[PDB]
C-alpha cells in the first residue's frame, strides 16, 4: 500500500501551488480576450509534418434545465438522435459523439426493430460514439463520489447491454468547475482518456502559456501515479462554436453555419458565416486554416481537436446539412492544398485520442503530470460560480437522503433472489435512474427552472417510496421463519420512520406507534445498519403515551428515555418564534445496536404507569413574558425562566455552553480541560445594487456578512440522561444543538420565507490559529488543503463543502461534518462558515432566466467536532492533502448512513425474529460496503453479487482501537463459485481470485468484486 500521508508527490503542477503564484489579472488579450494574440511558425508544418485536424461534431443535451427531461425530450431530442441516426446512416464519413444515456435510452426503447438495428450498425461501425457513457454529465461539486460512481454504471451497464460498447473516453464539457474525484473513478472503470472545459480563465491562460493544457491528472496523495489519467482542458471561454475553432471568435463564429439566418441565429461580433463555393473556398480555408494553426500553438502535438456543436445541436435535417456539406467543400480544398500542410476530418473524440497518443509513442511530445483541482470556476471578470453550491438547498439535501435510501435498499434486497412478481428490479431501477438523473449539472446544482425543480423532486420523491418498498419486503423476509413466511408483494409490512427528513418543521409525516390496552400493548421495530460493523446509535420513535418501555426480542429491558413533541411556530398574534408541546404523542429514544450490515428488532410496550428503564427528560422553556405549556400525560412539568447562559453535558462526554440566545460559546472536551471559545452566529449576504447581480449560478456579494439582528430569541432546553439539546427560534432558522454524549449534532430548520436578496451564512468563530489554511472534501471521498487568498474577491474563496470542513493548528482542530452539500469558507483565522439559503430576484445572464424564489423550508443537519490533534501524524506543510480522525469519520457516518428505523404495519407479527446478520464480520472502522448490488435476476443459474469496496484514511493519533475481523466479501453469501476482482461499474473482469476471497484494500483506495454462486 502507498502511504497517502508521509510521501509529498512530486508533480510539474500542483494547482494550489498554481494559485499560491499566479496574480489572476483580468486583462483585455485582444479577439481571444482572455489570453493573448497567439502567432506561429508557418514553418513548423511541412509535406513531413502535418497537422492533423479531428472535427468533432456534438450536441448537449441537458437532462433538464430550462425544460424537463421530457419536454426536452419530446421538443428536441428525440428529433436530433432520429435525424442523427438518418445522416450518420446516409454519409458514412459524418461523425457524431453522444454523452447522455438518460436520454438515449429513452429515444432507443421507443424505436422500431428495424430502426434499433440501424442504430447499432452506426454505432458498431464507429460513426455514432458515445463519450463517458454516464446517464448523465454530472455536476463535479455538490455530487456524491458514490452517487457520480452509480450514474456512470446506469448508463455504462445501458449502453454494453444495448449498444455492446463501453466507452474509455470522457466528455464534460459543461459542469461548471471540475473534480480530481472524476478520473479516480474513471480511471478505476477502465478509462484512458478524458476532457473537461470549465475552468477559470486564468488557468486556462497559464496552463495554455506553458502548453500544459494536456496533462496526466492523478491524485493530491499519490506519490507514484498510478491514479494518473490523460486528461484534455479545452483552453477558451465556451464548448460553442465560436470558441472551439481557435482564439477568435469573430472569425470562428463563421463557420457555425446554423447562423446564417432562417433559424434565427446569427454571430454576436456582427460578421456572418457565407455558404462555401469554388469561389470563396480559398480564402475561407486560408482563415479557418490560421485559426487552427493558433490553437495548435497551446498544444504538445500535431494532432488538433476541433469540436464542433453547441446546445441541442444537429436537430433539423437542413442543419445536418448545411454543417456537413460546407465542412465537407473545406476538407476537399484544404485537404488538396499542400501549402497548408494539414489533413482535416470529421471525427470522434477516442480518434483524436488515439492519435494524440500515437504521437506521444512516437517520441514527439512528453506530457507534464497535475493534481489538484478547478474550483472555484470563474468565467470571466469576478463572477465565480459559487453560488450553486448552496442554490436550491432543500434538493441537496434530499440527493444525500435518496443516496443512503439506493443504498439500503439494494442492499437490503440483496441477500436473496427474488420472484419476478416481487418487482424488485423494477424499484431499484426506477430509484437508481431517478437519482442518477438528478446528478446532472442543472440538477443537484439548483440552477434549473422551477417547474423542473419540481420535476426532479417529484421523481426523487417516487425513487424514495420505491426504495421503502423494497426494503419493507427485504425486512419481513429476513426476520420471518421461512416456512411461516407468506408475502404478498404489494403490501406494507413496515413502514420507514424516518427523524431528519423531510424533518420537523418541514413535513408533518412520521407515523405515531398508537398504544393503548383497548387497542394495542405492544410493537415491534426493526433497525437497519448499512455499514460493515457494528453500531449502537439512539433511535427515536414517536408514540401515543408517554409510558413506554423497550426491550429486544430476548426480553432483556432496554434503558430509555422519553421526551415532548416539541413544534416551532411563527405566532402571526405576538410576532414571536416559540415552541408547542403535543399533548398526544411522545418521542421515545433508546440504543440500538445493530450487526455489521444487519438488523435488530426491539419491542415498545405500554404499561399504565412510568416504566422501570424509561426516564423523562426536563424542560426549560427561556423567555420573558411566559405562558404555560401543557403536555398531556407527560409526567414533568415545563420550567419557565428568563433568558440566560446555560450549561450541558450528557455523560461522560463533552460539556457545552450556550449564551442567553441559544447558541453555543464554548466546549470544555473533559472534566479538567479549558472552556475552548466556539461561537456560533447567522448573518447576511446581501446583493449588489450595480454592477453584476448574484443569481443561482453566481455569488457576487456586496461585501461581507453583516450579522443578523437576533432581538431576544425563546430558547428551549431539553435535559435527559440520553439526550439533551438547545433549540431557539431564529430569524429565519431553528437553530438546534444536540448533545447524546459525543460530538453535538446540529439542526437548522431554514426557512429564508420572503427576505429577498438575502443569503443566510452560519459561522463558527474561534481562536484556533488557521491562518488563511482550510480543508474542504471533494465529493465526500477526499479533503484537499484550500488557502484563502486576500488578492481574490470573496466570493472566489467560496469552495464546495459537499460533505465537510475543517480548520487547524499546531494543537487544536474544528470539523464540521455536513448531510448535505453546501457552499463556505474560512474568511479569516479561526473561522468556518457554511451557507444556509440564498433567495435572489434577478437573473446571473447564464441562461436559467429567473432568480431563485422558490425556496422551501429545509432541515439541514451537521455534527461538530472539536478535538487535539498535536499528536496526530499529519502531511507536512508541502502535502496537499488532510485527513479526518476517527471521530470526525464516523461523525460523518452518522449523518450519511444513519440506522434505518422500521415499524412493523399489523397487529401481530407471526414467525418474527430477533437479530439478522449477527455473523458478519465487523469490518475495521476506515473500511466501507459502499455498494451491495446482485447484478442476477432469479431466472439465472449462476447468481452473482457486486461490491464496492472503499478505505478512507484516518490519522493515527494515538488511539489504537484494535482487533477487527477481516471482510471477505465473497464469502457474505453462501456456495460461492467464483469471486473477481471488476471494475467499478462492475462491467469488465479484471482479476480471477484464488481462494475465492476479496483482499481488502489499501487507504484511499476503493474495489470492486462480484462473488458467483451455484447456490
Ligand atoms: C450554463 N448552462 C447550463 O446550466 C446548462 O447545463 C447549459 O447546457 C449551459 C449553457 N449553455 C450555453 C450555450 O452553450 C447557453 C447560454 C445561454 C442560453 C442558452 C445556452
Ligand atoms: C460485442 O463487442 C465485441 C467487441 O470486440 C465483439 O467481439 C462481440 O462480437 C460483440 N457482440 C455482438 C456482436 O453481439
Ligand atoms: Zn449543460
Amino acid at each position: 500500500c502507498q502511504d497517502v500521508v508521509q510521501d509529498v508527490p512530486n508533480v510539474d503542477v500542483q494547482m494550489l501551488e498554481l494559485y499560491d503564484r499566479m496574480s489572476f489579472k483580468d486583462i483585455d488579450g485582444g479577439v481571444w480576450k482572455q489570453g493573448w494574440n497567439i502567432k506561429y511558425d508557418p514553418l513548423k508544418y511541412n509535406a513531413h509534418h502535418k497537422l492533423k485536424v479531428f472535427v468533432v461534431p456534438h450536441s448537449h443535451n441537458d437532462p433538464g434545465w430550462i425544460q424537463t427531461f421530457e419536454e426536452y425530450y419530446q421538443h428536441d431530442t428525440k428529433h436530433i438522435l432520429s435525424n442523427a441516426l438518418r445522416h450518420l446512416h446516409d454519409n458514412p464519413e459524418m461523425k457524431f459523439i453522444w454523452a447522455e444515456i438518460s436520454y438515449f435510452a429513452r429515444f432507443y426503447h421507443d424505436l422500431g426493430e428495424n430502426k434499433k438495428l440501424q442504430m447499432k450498425s452506426i454505432v458498431k461501425n464507429g460513426q455514432l460514439e458515445f463519450v463517458t457513457g454516464g446517464w448523465v454529465m454530472p455536476d463535479e461539486a455538490n455530487s456524491h463520489w458514490r452517487n457520480v460512481l452509480l450514474q456512470l454504471t446506469e448508463g455504462q451497464t445501458w449502453l454494453k447491454q444495448f449498444m455492446n460498447v463501453t466507452p474509455t473516453a470522457s466528455w464534460a464539457i459543461d459542469p461548471f468547475g471540475h473534480s480530481p474525484t472524476m478520473p479516480y473513478i474513471l480511471q478505476k472503470s477502465g478509462f484512458k482518456n478524458m476532457l473537461i472545459q470549465r475552468t477559470h480563465y486564468s488557468v486556462k491562460k497559464e496552463l495554455a502559456q506553458q502548453r500544459q493544457l494536456e496533462f496526466l491528472w492523478r491524485q493530491i496523495w499519490d506519490n507514484k501515479g498510478d491514479t494518473a489519467l490523460f486528461t484534455h482542458m479545452m483552453p477558451f471561454y465556451s464548448y460553442d462554436i465560436p470558441h472551439t475553432c481557435g482564439p477568435d471568435p469573430k472569425v470562428c463564429c463563421q463557420f457555425d453555419f446554423k447562423r446564417m439566418g432562417s433559424f434565427g441565429l446569427s454571430c454576436p461580433w456582427k460578421v456572418p458565416p457565407r455558404t462555401i463555393s469554388d469561389q470563396n473556398v480559398a480564402a475561407r480555408s486560408d482563415l479557418l486554416v490560421d485559426q487552427w494553426k493558433k490553437k495548435a500553438e497551446l498544444y504538445r502535438t500535431n494532432v488538433l481537436l476541433i469540436p464542433l456543436g453547441d446546445d441541442f445541436r444537429f436537430k433539423q435535417n437542413t442543419e445536418w446539412d448545411v454543417q456537413r456539406v460546407n465542412y465537407e467543400r473545406l476538407f476537399e480544398h484544404i485537404n488538396s492544398q499542400a501549402h497548408f500542410n494539414v489533413q482535416a476530418q470529421f471525427g470522434t473524440l477516442q480518434e483524436y485520442f488515439d492519435a494524440v497518443h500515437q504521437a506521444e509513442r512516437a517520441g514527439q511530445a512528453e506530457f507534464p503530470t497535475l493534481s489538484g483541482d478547478f474550483f472555484t470556476y470563474a468565467d470571466r471578470s469576478d463572477n465565480y460560480w459559487s453560488g450553486y453550491y448552496t442554490s436550491r438547498p432543500y434538493h441537496k439535501r434530499m440527493d444525500r437522503v435518496l443516496m443512503h435510501y439506493v443504498r439500503a435498499a439494494e442492499m437490503l434486497s440483496a441477500w436473496h433472489s427474488w420472484d419476478g412478481m416481487a418487482r424488485i428490479e423494477e424499484r431499484l431501477e426506477q430509484a437508481r435512474r431517478e437519482l442518477s438523473l438528478f446528478q446532472h449539472h442543472d440538477g443537484i446544482t439548483g440552477t434549473a427552472k422551477t417547474h423542473v425543480v419540481v420535476d426532479y423532486e417529484q421523481r426523487m420523491q417516487e425513487a424514495l417510496k420505491a426504495c421503502q418498498m423494497v426494503m419493507q419486503q427485504s425486512v419481513y423476509r429476513l426476520l420471518t421463519k421461512p416456512s411461516i413466511y407468506s408475502p404478498d408483494f404489494s403490501f406494507s409490512y413496515f413502514t420507514l420512520d424516518d427523524s431528519r427528513w423531510p424533518g420537523s418543521g418541514v413535513e408533518d409525516s412520521r407515523t405515531t406507534i398508537i398504544l393503548g390496552e383497548d387497542i394495542l400493548p405492544s410493537k415491534h421495530v426493526v433497525m437497519h445498519n448499512t455499514l460493515p460493523h457494528w453500531r449502537e446509535q439512539l433511535v427515536d420513535f414517536y408514540v401515543s403515551s408517554p409510558f413506554v418501555s423497550v426491550t429486544d426480542l430476548a426480553n432483556n429491558p432496554v434503558e430509555a428515555q422519553v421526551s415532548p413533541v416539541w413544534s416551532w411556530h411563527h405566532d402571526t398574534l405576538t410576532k414571536t418564534i416559540h415552541p408547542q408541546g403535543s399533548t398526544t404523542k411522545y418521542r421515545i429514544i433508546f440504543k440500538a445496536r445493530v450487526p455489521p450490515m444487519g438488523l435488530a428488532t426491539y419491542v415498545l410496550t405500554i404499561s399504565d404507569s412510568k416504566p422501570e428503564h424509561t426516564s423523562y427528560a426536563s424542560n426549560l422553556l427561556l423567555r420573558k413574558n411566559p405562558t404555560s405549556l401543557p403536555l398531556g400525560q407527560y409526567p414533568e412539568d415545563v420550567k419557565f425562566g428568563d433568558p440566560r447562559e446555560i450549561s450541558l453535558r450528557v455523560g461522560n462526554g463533552p460539556t457545552l455552553a450556550f449564551s442567553e440566545q441559544g447558541l453555543l460559546k464554548s466546549i470544555q472536551l473533559t472534566q479538567d480541560s479549558p472552556h475552548v471559545p466556539v461561537h456560533f452566529k447567522f448573518l447576511k449576504y446581501g446583493v449588489r445594487s450595480h454592477g453584476d447581480r448574484s443569481g443561482a449560478y453566481l455569488f457576487l456579494p456586496n461585501g461581507p456578512a453583516s450579522p443578523v439582528e437576533l432581538g431576544q430569541p425563546v430558547v428551549l432546553v431539553t435535559k435527559g440522561k440520553l439526550e439533551s439539546s438547545v433549540s431557539v427560534g431564529l430569524p429565519s432558522v431553528v437553530h438546534q444543538t444536540i448533545m447524546r454524549g459525543g460530538a453535538p449534532e446540529i439542526r437548522n430548520l431554514v426557512d429564508i420565507g420572503s427576505l429577498d436578496n438575502t443569503e443566510i451564512v452560519m459561522r463558527l468563530e474561534t481562536h484556533i490559529d488557521s491562518g488563511d489554511i482550510f480543508y474542504t472534501d471533494l465529493n465526500g471521498l477526499q479533503f484537499i488543503k484550500r488557502r484563502r487568498l486576500d488578492k481574490l474577491p470573496l466570493q472566489a474563496n467560496y469552495y464546495p463543502i459537499p460533505s465537510g470542513m475543517f480548520i487547524e493548528d499546531a494543537n487544536t482542530r474544528l470539523t464540521l461534518l455536513t448531510g448535505q452539500p453546501l457552499g463556505g469558507s474560512s474568511l479569516a483565522s479561526g473561522e468556518l462558515e457554511i451557507m444556509q439559503d440564498r433567495r435572489l430576484a434577478s437573473d446571473d445572464e447564464r441562461g436559467l432566466g429567473q432568480g431563485v424564489l422558490d425556496n422551501k423550508p429545509v432541515l439541514h443537519i451537521y455534527r461538530l467536532v472539536l478535538e487535539k490533534v498535536n499528536n496526530c501524524v499529519r502531511p507536512s506543510k508541502l502535502h496537499p492533502a488532510g485527513y479526518l480522525t476517527s471521530a470526525a469519520h464516523k461523525a460523518s457516518q452518522s449523518l450519511l448512513d444513519p440506522l434505518d428505523k422500521f415499524i412493523f404495519a399489523e397487529n401481530e407479527w407471526i414467525g418474527a425474529q430477533g437479530q439478522f446478520g449477527g455473523d458478519h464480520p465487523s469490518a475495521r472502522e476506515d473500511l466501507d460496503v459502499s455498494v451491495m448490488r446482485r447484478l442476477t435476476k432469479s431466472s439465472a443459474k449462476t447468481q452473482r453479487v457486486g461490491y464496492v469496496l472503499h478505505r478512507t484514511n484516518l490519522m493515527q493519533c494515538g488511539t489504537p482501537e484494535e482487533h477487527t475481523q477481516k471482510l471477505d466479501v465473497c464469502h457474505l453469501l453462501p456456495n460461492v463459485a467464483r469471486c473477481e476482482r471488476t471494475t467499478l461499474t462492475f462491467l469488465q473482469n479484471l482479476e480471477h481470485l484464488d481462494g475465492m476471497v476479496a483482499p481488502e484494500v489499501c487507504p484511499m483506495e476503493t474495489a470492486a468484486y462480484v462473488s458467483s454462486h451455484s447456490s
